[PDB]
C-alpha cells in the first residue's frame, strides 16, 4: 500500500438516499491521485457516503481513524448554513487537536474564487495519527481547497506519524 | 413584514446606564436598511441595549432567536480586550453551529482599515434559524464589517431557513 | 519594574531534558526588548523551559497569570502536528477569553514567509489580566509573529488592565 492512506467521505442525504450520484467524491479522488507524489506518496484507498447525520459521520470518522488506520480523511459536503449541514459538528466531536491553519488557508484561497466561500463552516484536526479535513460539497471546491493545502500537506502527514 | 427580520443589540454599560447615547446602533440600522435589497429583503424590526453582562446578553439572544423569530441578530460592542468585554462569551453559549467564515471575512477586511481590528474577539453562529454575528462597538466598524459580509449574507439567510 | 511584565515559556522536551540549548527563547527576549517602547514599556522579567507535557505547561501558565502577575506570556514551541505538540491544548485549558484576531494576524503574516505557517496550531487568549500567546518553536518564527502583532499589542495590553 501507499505511504499515506487517504479516505474520502461524501456527506450527503441525496447521494446516500440514491437520489443523485456523487460528483464531489470522484473529483477529490482525482485531485489526491494526481498530487500523490507532492503529498509524499498518498493514495485514496477507500471512499464512502453517509447521510447528513451527526452520529453516522462520527461513527465512520472514528472507525477510519481508530480501526482502519487511515492517515488522511477528507470529508465532502455538509459544511454550509442549512439545518442539515452538520459535518463540522460531527468532526469537532471526533478530533482531538484542532488544526486551524489548514482552515485559514482553505478560506483565504477559496475567497479569491467566490465570496460564498465564507459560508463554509469546515472544521479540521487530528485524531490519533489521522488528519481529518472538512471540504465543501461543491464539486469544484475540493480541487481549490487541496491546491491551498498542497504546499504543506506532505509535511503535515509526516509530522502526525 | 420583511423577508428577513433583523434585530440589533447594542452591548454597552455606558449606554445601558444612560451615561451616553447609542452611536453604533443607528449606524447598524442605516447600513442594513440601505442594503435591504442586497440582503434579500431585510429590515431592522427591533433594537435593544443591554449592559456588558453575560446573562443579560444571553437572555436577549435566546429570546430573539427562540421566541421572537428573528432571522439575523447583529450585536455591537463588547468584543475587545477589556475585562468587561464579554459579548463573544455570551454569544458562544447561545449559538449551536459556529460560522467561522463570517469572522474570517470581517477580520480580513477590517485589518485593511486598521491594525486594531485584531483586538475584536467577535463570535458568530447559528441558533435554530437565526444567524448571530458580533460586531465591534466602534460606530464605523459595523459599516466596514457589513460591507465585508454583504456579498454572501443573502445566501446565508436563505440557507438558514 | 516595567509597565508590562513579559514572561517567555519555551516548550520543548529537548531543551527541558538538556539535549540541546534554547534558541527560540533568546530570540523572543530580543524581539520584546527591542520593541519595548512600541509595546508601551514592556520588559521580559522571567523565562522558563518546560517539556511537551500538558500539565507542566498549564501549571506554569496558571502560576504566572494568577500568582506572579505577568501581563504577557509568550510560549514558544509545541504548536505543530506531531503527537508531542500539545501547547495549544494546554493553553486552551487556562485561557478564559479567546483572542482569535491575534492568531489571524500571526497566520496571515507568517504565510507570506512560508506555507508551513499553516502547520502552527497556536492558541491565544486572556486569563485575568494576562494575555497568553502561542508562537511556533522555529527560532525565526517569534520575530515574524511579533512583527505581525506589534501594531496593536500595546493597545491590547492597556485594555486588559
Ligand atoms: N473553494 C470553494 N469553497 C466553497 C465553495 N462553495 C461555497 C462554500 N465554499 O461552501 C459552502 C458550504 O457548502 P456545503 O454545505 O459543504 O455544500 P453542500 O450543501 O453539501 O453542497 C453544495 C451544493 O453542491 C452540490 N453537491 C454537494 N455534494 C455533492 C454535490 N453534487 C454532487 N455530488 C455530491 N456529493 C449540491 O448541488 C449542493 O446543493 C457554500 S453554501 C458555498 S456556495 C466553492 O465553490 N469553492
Ligand atoms: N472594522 C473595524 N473593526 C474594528 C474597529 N475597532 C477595533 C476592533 N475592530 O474592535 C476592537 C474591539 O472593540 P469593542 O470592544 O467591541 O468596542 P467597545 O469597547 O464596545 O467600543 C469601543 C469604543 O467605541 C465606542 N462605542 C462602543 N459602543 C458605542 C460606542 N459609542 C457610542 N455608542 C455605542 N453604542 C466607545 O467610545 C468605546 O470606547 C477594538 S478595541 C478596536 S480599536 C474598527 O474601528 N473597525
Ligand atoms: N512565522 C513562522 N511561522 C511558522 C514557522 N514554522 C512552521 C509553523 N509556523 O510552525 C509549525 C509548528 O511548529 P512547532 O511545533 O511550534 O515548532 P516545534 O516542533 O516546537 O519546533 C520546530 C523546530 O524548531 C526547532 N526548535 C523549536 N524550539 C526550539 C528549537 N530550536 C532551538 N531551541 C528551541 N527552543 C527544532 O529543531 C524543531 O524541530 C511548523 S511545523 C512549521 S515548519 C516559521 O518558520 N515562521
Ligand atoms: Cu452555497
Ligand atoms: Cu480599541
Ligand atoms: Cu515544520
Amino acid at each position: 500500500g501507499p505511504e499515506y492512506k487517504v479516505a474520502i467521505l461524501t456527506v450527503s442525504d441525496t447521494v446516500s438516499a440514491g437520489a443523485g450520484p456523487d460528483r464531489s467524491g470522484p473529483r477529490a479522488v482525482s485531485v489526491v491521485d494526481s498530487s500523490s507524489e507532492k503529498l509524499g506518496g498518498a493514495k485514496v484507498v477507500a471512499t464512502a457516503v453517509v447521510p447528513d447525520e451527526v452520529e453516522r459521520i462520527k461513527d465512520i470518522l472514528q472507525k477510519w481513524s481508530d480501526v482502519d488506520e487511515m492517515d488522511l480523511i477528507l470529508t465532502l459536503g455538509g459544511t454550509g448554513f442549512t439545518p442539515r449541514d452538520v459535518t463540522p459538528e460531527a468532526t469537532k466531536k471526533v478530533i482531538e487537536r484542532e488544526t486551524p491553519g489548514l482552515l485559514f488557508v482553505m478560506m483565504q484561497e477559496s475567497l479569491k474564487i467566490t465570496p460564498f466561500a465564507m459560508l463554509a463552516r469546515s472544521a479540521a484536526g487530528i485524531r490519533g495519527s489521522t488528519l481529518i479535513i472538512n471540504m465543501p460539497g461543491n464539486p469544484n471546491a475540493v480541487a481549490e481547497c487541496m491546491e491551498a493545502l498542497l504546499p504543506a500537506l506532505k509535511h503535515a502527514l509526516k509530522q502526525i506519524k
